């Protein structure tokens, strides 16, 4: 089982300038709940964007994809191919744009948080993968964040 987990602006933007273009702390707990105790796979830039205090993410086997066969990532496993990254039965791909695209074909689950923020796609942005009709989804109710942003959760599956 390979799952993808991400948060996106309605527009599809998931990252800009090396960061996430919004604040939504309420998301942190759902992320933690889905990923805890499993192997998590991320691209090298996502690793670098993780704050030093939670790098590596505690309670998870952190796997980092990189084409630098010498890249240093303390507390994480550096692999150079996607096949090497996906050996665990329950693996959650947590980013970024490149890695989500690369892993989508292997995925049977996606936990998506939609953020109701006006943020048009700009050139160079990290973007969320587009789910076609092989996916059957379940949409949650909109909620308000203390940040002021409305957000909801989607759970997608495909056998
Ligand atoms: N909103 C959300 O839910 C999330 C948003 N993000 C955002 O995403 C952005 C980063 O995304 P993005 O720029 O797409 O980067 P990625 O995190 O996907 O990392 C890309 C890097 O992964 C490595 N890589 C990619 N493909 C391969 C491959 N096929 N084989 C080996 N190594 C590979 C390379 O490392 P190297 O260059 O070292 O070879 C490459 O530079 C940031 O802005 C981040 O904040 C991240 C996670 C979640």
């Amino acid at each position: 089982m390979v799952g993808l987990i991400w948060a996106q602006a309605t527009s599809g933007v998931i990252g800009r300038g090396g960061d996430i273009p919004w604040r939504l702390p309420e998301d942190q707990a759902h992320f933690r709940e889905i990923t805890m105790g499993h192997t998590i796979v991320m691209g090298r830039r996502t690793w670098d964007s993780l704050p030093a205090k939670v790098r590596p993410l505690p309670g998870r086997r952190n796997v980092v994809l990189s084409r630098q066969a010498d890249f240093m990532a303390s507390g994480a496993e550096v692999v150079g191919s996607l096949e090497e990254a996906l050996t665990s039965p329950e693996t959650w791909v947590i980013g970024g744009g490149q890695v989500y695209a690369l892993a989508l074909p292997y995925a049977t689950r996606c936990e998506v948080t939609e953020v109701d923020i006006g943020l048009p796609r700009e050139a160079g942005d990290a973007l969320a993968p587009v789910l076609d009709e092989t996916w059957r989804g379940e949409t949650g109710e909109w909620r308000f964040s203390r940040s002021g942003l409305r957000y909801r959760l989607y759970s997608y599956h495909r056998s």
